RNA sequence: CAUGGGCCC
RNA sequence: GGGCCC
């Protein structure tokens, strides 16, 4: 998104943290190429001659402008894979009771209780326990003074820039390349799930490649449905975009709002409202008023199911603004937010693809980028789809998540203070498909000094949940 | 003891 | 309440 240009204010929002993330007894055995994320452009490790609060603002190179002519291009792809998305979702998308929004149906979990509440909730001390009764699901004033408000749609806010205390490979963190959260006041984040609610449970519960929407899935046991699926094509390609959620250029956002989101498909009209508001913002990082127009906020309600949606569409016209002919059948694809699977017969050009696809500010590449250029031939085993590849599994002849034990070790390498039991118990079940020799490599480190799951009851879980019959196969 | 949105104990 | 992927 472009930025008209920041201003000063004097009132200033701390977030500039020092990591809760620390050292494991892991840490000195496997000594990764990852570290916590700068979160001071003071911290020393950094590249000298780096202001840790440039980098953050530079994803924001601008804000495409799309012609005329590609706006209808852009229109009716937005409209056809909406035609297919509420074919398979149906057209029950009512407002959610406040009740829900703050509860959950079947399929929306909860919203989070001890979760940061935006602004000005935090200018003024107070948590999210003190405008609504999380485990009552139940507003207050404000919030339900808001909620009249923005029901006129005479509603206005601000975004509370953040910084993600994450691990990062030790490049990225030197060049300061921490990832940005922009987070929005919770009655936002609370009509947003009443006005699109019981559609993102739908999308969650339907996920699958009929929607193109991975959001919702286990990748422990979707795998299986994906692995296959996917291996029915001659082409597959993995795609990489960069800066996917802040280039999302205005009118892409616009359109999408106006085709997926219309009343006529059963939503309230201000649903295209509230979605509507998150083009042009006001990121308050400290004193410096930034507003921007265009991008996404990263971590607005829904965040992972727009980008989705916006993704499928971009796909579908880079192809239609190449070729004719190209019908949602042409090809096959399944993506979360930014990342995305896509598979075809047609022999089809991704290399040609790169400035149709630039027409939407949107920079694809290679995710092997030490070949050159988009191949034909890959199969859906050189793909990586959320940090995972997928393998079959000897034992069962099943497809299972596999990460690189580079990844593995970095995410075991670093905790929170007291919560490496846990967190362990947690990465098991990842660790898992990496087999019984790396599974107990992995592991080695914190033996006779933390509980690890036996490699064995990490499987007969797995191949329980993945077909539980074939648990029972592995009887008679 | 970050936001979203998912899912795992 | 924790971990991950996005
Ligand atoms: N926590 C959040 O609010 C959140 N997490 C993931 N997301 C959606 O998933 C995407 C992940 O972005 P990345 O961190 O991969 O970077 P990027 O902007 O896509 O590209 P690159 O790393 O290539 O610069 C984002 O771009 C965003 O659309 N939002
Ligand atoms: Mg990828």
């Amino acid at each position: 998104g472009l930025i008209v240009d920041t201003r000063d204010v004097e009132e200033r929002v701390h977030v500039m943290r020092k990591t809760k993330l620390a050292p494991t007894v892991a840490h000195g055995v496997f000594n990764p190429e990852f570290g916590p994320a700068a979160l001071s452009n003071k911290d020393p490790r950094l590249n000298e001659g780096v202001v840790l609060d440039e980098v953050i603002f530079s994803k924001h190179k601008g804000d495409t402008k799309m012609s005329a002519e590609d706006k209808a291009l852009f229109r009716r792809c937005a409209a056809d894979y909406a035609s297919r998305l509420h074919s398979v979702l149906g057209t029950a998308n009512a407002p959610l009771s406040i009740y829900e929004a703050i509860k959950g149906v079947d399929g929306l979990d909860a919203m989070e209780p001890d979760t940061a509440p935006g602004l000005p909730w935090a200018l003024q001390g107070k948590r999210r326990g003190a405008l609504i009764d999380f485990e009552n699901g139940t507003v207050g004033p404000e919030v339900e003074a808001a909620l009249k408000l923005m029901e006129k749609r005479e509603y206005k806010f601000a975004c509370q820039t953040f910084l993600k205390d994450e691990i990062r490979p030790m490049e990225k963190v030197r060049a300061g390349k921490t990832r940005i959260v922009d987070v929005l006041p919770v009655e936002h984040i609370l009509y947003t799930r009443m006005m699109i609610g019981r559609f993102c449970a739908q999308m969650h519960s339907n996920n699958g490649p009929q929607i193109g929407s991975a959001v919702g899935c286990n990748p422990d046991v979707d795998w299986q449905r994906f692995g296959t699926h996917f291996a029915q094509y001659r082409n597959v390609w993995d795609v990489d975009y960069s800066a996917f959620d802040a280039n999302h250029c205005s009118d892409a956002m616009n359109i999408m709002f106006e085709e997926v989101f219309r009343t006529e498909f059963g939503f309230h009209p201000n649903a295209e409202w509230i979605l509507k508001t998150l083009v042009n913002t006001e990121h308050a990082y400290e004193n410096k008023r930034i507003t921007v127009e265009g991008g996404m906020p990263s971590g607005c309600s829904a965040t992972s199911i727009i980008n989705t949606i916006l993704n499928n569409i971009y796909v579908l016209y880079a192809l239609r603004r190449h070729y004719e002919g190209v019908e949602l059948d042409t090809y096959t694809m399944i993506s979360y937010g930014d990342d995305i699977v896509v598979a075809s017969d047609y022999d089809l050009d991704f290399e040609a693809l790169k400035p149709h696809f630039k027409s939407l500010g949107q920079t694809i590449t290679p995710a092997d980028k030490s070949d050159k250029g988009f191949v034909l031939g890959h199969s859906i085993t050189d793909v990586t789809f959320l940090k995972r590849h997928f393998h079959m599994d000897y034992g069962t002849g099943f497809y299972k998540p596999v990460m690189a034990s580079k990844t593995l070790e970095a995410i075991l390498s670093f905790a929170r203070r007291g919560t490496i039991q846990e967190k362990l118990i947690s990465v098991a079940g990842l660790a898992v498909h990496s087999g019984p020799d790396e599974y107990r490599r992995l592991f080695e480190p914190f033996q006779g000094l933390f509980e690890i799951p036996s490699y064995r009851s990490l499987y007969l879980r797995w191949v329980n949940a993945v077909c539980g019959d074939a648990a029972a196969l592995e009887h008679h």
